[PDB]
């Protein structure tokens, strides 16, 4: 342990995304909604969360019943170093299999 | 790590209360307002967590 410097020698499974997270960032949609009851001028919000799973972005959709990010931000096609017609193919699918 | 057999032994960080735990919880709820909407017969839920 007197080696373990570098961030992607740890699991970070106390430090990022932890129990009552996500309440925080729908609280934020819910100040946000005091500004959005005139027609016309609704209020966006997006969140960035990136080197993250398809199924932990997703969440930030939120729940048929609980409002959250209207969508978390994509950059899977940005994360294409080489392009191909299969790798394409998968991140076009993951994202509307995934997502609700 | 051969002993470890008492569930005090151990934090339990990874089996009890995870991400996405209290949603499931509120989905419950939204259930059961479907049957709350006529007036004197709300129905109750209560959590046992000790």
């Amino acid at each position: 342990p007197d080696t373990v410097t570098q961030y992607s020698e740890l699991y970070h499974d106390f430090t990022t995304t932890q129990v009552g997270m996500h309440d925080i960032v729908r609280s934020f949609r819910q100040t946000m909604d005091q500004y959005s009851t005139e027609p016309g001028r609704y209020r966006f919000m997006g969140t960035e969360a990136y080197a993250e799973s398809i199924d932990r972005t997703v969440m930030y959709y939120g729940l048929p019943f609980i409002q959250e990010a209207d969508f978390p931000f994509n950059n899977y096609l940005s994360m294409l170093d080489t392009v191909s017609g299969n790798s394409v193919y998968e991140v076009i699918t993951s994202w509307m299999e995934n997502m609700p």
